[PDB]
């Protein structure tokens, strides 16, 4: 079992509501990071922001970012330092954003998916192990000096 | 209408990182490739889309596109990038949203996720489509946008 951080706009919530719902049953526990009710008129940035921080702070833990669409949410996610949030739009995706990027971090679209198919990826992400292979861990660690010192490393020829 | 775009690509999107390159050359656009300019089995994704959502930053009204096996660590990696808005788009839909909403002047896709068709057809999508510069969405990516600066998470309501 593992804590899951959640964040959602409005467009967001009310999956977000039946995810933290799923996640309890399924044996995790889920933090909700707002929004706590809904507001038609809300802005997704903090909740996301909220939700990528606390997860980057939290060894072993997991965070899913949810919207319309998920795009604005896994951009603002990755703009949180150590985060790497990948939009997750099927089952195949979910389980690879954890084996090849290790990302601590999915967005999903409420919009784009029945609810059956969000628990579906809900379930992909929180079960798929982080592969710990040499290739993805020398990438991740070339994004993350990038991220330290803004030096675009040198393209190949 | 015509759009200058940059494109970046590991070798799981090299193959179709070259036939969107021809695709835009047809269809009215300005393609430039920062790489890979070979296929290279082994080769690192970050530095292709640091460079293609570097380059995108500094020439506005420019678009990038980076590719890889999904476009999710492709995506993370150019949302590293200062300014850089890297949506990830695995639909004509969700490359539409990315301009509308998002105003992402970049795109993930991932290279073994969709055809070729399908493929072209998000392009399309995402280069087609305007910013819509609706309020609340220009106060959102502000918002984003203030983080970004000072990385001092705002407050949720
Ligand atoms: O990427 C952003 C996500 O899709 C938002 O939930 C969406 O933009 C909200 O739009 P609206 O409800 O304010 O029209
Ligand atoms: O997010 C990363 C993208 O999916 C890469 O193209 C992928 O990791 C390459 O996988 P492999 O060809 O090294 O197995």
């Amino acid at each position: 079992g593992m804590r899951v951080y959640l964040g959602a706009d409005h467009a967001g919530y009310e999956l977000k509501q039946r995810i933290i719902e799923h996640l309890k049953q399924t044996g995790h526990e889920p933090i909700d990071c707002g929004a706590l009710r809904y507001d038609a008129d809300d802005d997704y940035p903090a909740f996301c922001i909220a939700a990528a921080t606390r997860t980057v702070a939290d060894p072993g833990s997991l965070g899913i970012v949810l919207g319309g669409s998920g795009n604005g949410e896994q951009i603002a996610a990755n703009k949180v330092p150590g985060a790497r949030c990948a939009l997750a739009w099927s089952v195949q995706t979910a389980a690879l954003a954890r084996e090849h990027n290790n990302a601590q971090l999915i967005g999903i679209g409420g919009r784009m998916h029945t609810v059956a198919e969000a628990l579906a990826i809900v379930d992909a992400f929180v079960t798929t192990p982080w592969s710990k292979a040499q290739r993805h861990q020398r990438r991740i660690d070339i994004l993350a000096e990038y991220e330290r010192t803004h030096e675009a490393p040198p393209v190949p020829g």
